[PDB]
């Protein structure tokens, strides 16, 4: 009960900033996550013993893929931490509990392949879940792990509180399906601009939590340029493996996934920042003004990709 996690001074200060990088020491990521649950939620939110056992089971069910890995899970949870800490009073006790857990779990048992590749391969998961195929699987893996003995971190919640938190985690994880992001942000755009946006409306909260999930999920584009650039290498390492697998099924992959079209990555990054990232963090900043450093950092990284195209790097 009187047992705080404390980080070295550089980490203690920099973990509070949106652009923090969790570093290359895998063995510190669990302690980093617990530190964030404790400051974000409280030292009473979870039984330390159960939490530690849940974290280590989650780690074990992430795979050794270049991008959709345990580092990604903790990085996405850290961006959520920064959002929650900069918007103290906007979120319920259950939302604060549920969202860091959702983020840690949001890519559980990812194989480094997109929903499309599962559908073209005719993977069993694509018959069990016709849309948001991997995201429904990630939620399913979350429920599995919560049900392992000694793993129920929510054990002290009431029956209805428990159902509300699993329902926050489900929607939060489903929303990380980027196919859903576009419509979600358009609706939020209109509600904000016509002044209809209402955070006491549960369906409105749901959309706002969804946009936060997209924002945390994409947070590599809000880091310092060397983090952003090296993370994009991991992203394409997965995409190009998927492209190779498409070619094995006899299908020309989209260029994004075709390693033969490496040269076009910089232009593809501009498309991505303009079509996805910038609009995401813009709408987020409109709804939650203290998230502005994500928009500012994203703009800086867009300008770095523009310099890449101009041959200035
Ligand atoms: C940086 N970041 N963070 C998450 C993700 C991500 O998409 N996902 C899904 C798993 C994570 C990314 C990311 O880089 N995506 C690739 C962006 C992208 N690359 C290309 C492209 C085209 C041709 C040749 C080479 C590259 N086009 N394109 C694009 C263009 C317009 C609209 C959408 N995408
Ligand atoms: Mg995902
Ligand atoms: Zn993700």
């Amino acid at each position: 009960g009187l047992m705080q996690f404390t980080l070295p001074v550089r980490l203690c200060k920099e973990i509070e900033l949106f652009h923090f990088d969790i570093g290359p020491f895998e063995n510190m990521w669990p302690g980093i996550f617990v530190y964030m649950v404790h400051r974000s939620c409280g030292t009473s939110c979870f039984e330390l013993e159960k939490l530690c056992r849940f974290i280590m089971s989650v780690k074990k069910n992430y795979r050794r893929v270049p991008y959709h890995n345990w580092k990604h899970a903790v990085t996405v949870a850290h961006c959520m931490y920064a959002i929650l800490q900069n918007n103290h009073t906007l979120f319920t006790d259950l939302e604060r509990k549920g969202l860091l857990i959702a983020c840690l779990c949001h890519d559980l048992d990812h194989r480094g392949f997109s929903n499309s590749y599962l559908q073209k391969f005719d993977h069993p998961l694509a018959a069990l879940y016709s849309t948001s195929t991997m995201e429904q699987h990630h939620f399913s893996q979350t429920v599995s792990i919560l049900q392992l003995e000694g793993h129920n971190i929510f054990s002290t919640l009431s029956s209805s509180e428990y159902e509300q938190v699993l329902e926050i985690i489900r929607k939060a994880i489903i929303a990380t399906d980027l196919a859903l992001y576009f419509g979600n942000r358009k609706q939020l755009e209109e509600m904000y601009q016509t002044g209809s946006l209402n955070l006491n409306n549960q369906s409105h909260r749901d959309r706002v939590i969804g946009l936060m999930m997209t924002a945390c999920d994409l947070c590599s584009v809000t880091k310092l340029w060397p983090v952003t650039k090296l993370t994009a290498n991991d992203i394409y390492a997965e995409f190009w493996a998927e492209g190779d697998e498409m070619k094995k099924l006899g299908i020309q992959p989209i260029p994004m996934m075709d390693r033969d079209k490496k040269d076009e990555v910089p232009q593809g990054q501009l498309g991505f920042y303009n079509a996805v990232a910038i609009p995401c963090y813009t709408t987020l900043t409109q709804i939650l003004p203290p998230t502005e450093p994500l928009l500012k950092a994203c703009r800086d990284n867009l300008s770095q990709w523009e310099k890449v195209i101009r041959g200035e790097e």
